[PDB]
């Protein structure tokens, strides 16, 4: 069942692995000398970590994470979504029959970073983290059963389940976090820059 | 492995979970005193059985049938016995839920010989007397799924056959006697 992943999500996953929060750590620091590839690179690690301890909770086993390109795109002089494209291989195992289906995951989180208007110390408001279904995108690649065989679709749905909960327990909360870590100063120059 | 709570429940005996598997037995034991109907007790006896497998497994035996208990002298005073079994089995998986359903056909075969006592043969418990036949899947046949579900149902039959079918189907016959199965015997 997803009774594991649950529990470990309420938890947090981090309790399952220290390294996490040094990760975090890390990112926190890389971030504060925008303003002054390693942040990506810290990212595929953070995310690798967090669905490593999902593969011990859970049959869904997803590694080979790449963010290709942090981007920010301007939608005011004041305003800014932050993307963070990940791209990772999923590989579903269940009881008894083992791995059932391999599939390319792609899930795009998006953040909206704003500067309030009309003075000299402003304030950043870090907008919402949302899990739409849409952001997530699993394909198909390979199943020992046959890819037209019912267990593939069994597979693929336990896998979105499995990401979209990990999505909105853990990897919002800490795009969310490592955003709110960036100074004023900082996000009020990132904003002008993606324009 | 998967099979720990069968096979805890074998070792406690199968009777504790479903006491009206002992009544069953002393019905059958007075049935078969009296033709010195079996068929029916010894269906409702495997059944209950099986339905105690059930709740500790993934394999769920029904319909449980038994055409006609044989008996064939070899002898004056011996005789070869066979209970064919006939069953429908469904086999669930976690997650997936029912993988195939599958036509079982097991034969138990013993031997009875006669101051004189009855002895009972071995009840052997051979793979080639268990034989499963696959009906539907909703996974198609050409997969190992069907394959896991076959060699799952397998394991329980041959485990159910070898700690609480033949134990019972012996001693049902040692609990006739010398008289009654010289009778038994000769109508044949
Ligand atoms: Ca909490
Ligand atoms: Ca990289």
């Amino acid at each position: 069942v997803l009774r594991k992943l649950k529990s470990g999500l309420e938890r947090g996953l981090d309790t399952f692995d220290s390294t996490i929060e040094i990760i975090m750590q890390n990112l926190k620091t890389e971030l504060e000398s925008r303003c002054s590839q390693e942040t990506e690179n810290f990212l595929e690690q953070l995310i690798s970590r967090i669905f490593q301890v999902v593969s011990r909770l859970t049959g869904v086993r997803i590694r080979n994470v790449q963010v290709p390109d942090i981007t920010m795109e301007a939608t005011s002089e004041n305003s800014a979504n932050v993307l963070i494209p990940i791209t990772a291989d999923v590989t579903v195992s269940l009881p008894f029959l083992g791995e059932i289906v391999d599939l390319d995951l792609n899930v795009d989180l998006q953040t909206t970073v704003s500067i309030e208007t009309d003075t000299e110390d402003p304030q950043v408001v870090v907008g919402e983290c949302t899990n739409n279904p849409e952001s997530i995108s699993l394909t198909v690649l390979h199943s020992r059963f046959g890819l037209v065989n019912d267990v593939v679709d069994i597979g693929v749905n336990l896998a979105r389940r499995v990401v979209s909960s990990v999505v909105e327990g853990e990897l919002c909360p800490r795009f969310r976090e490592l955003l709110e870590s960036l100074d004023a100063e900082c996000v009020e120059k990132l904003i002008g820059e993606s324009q």
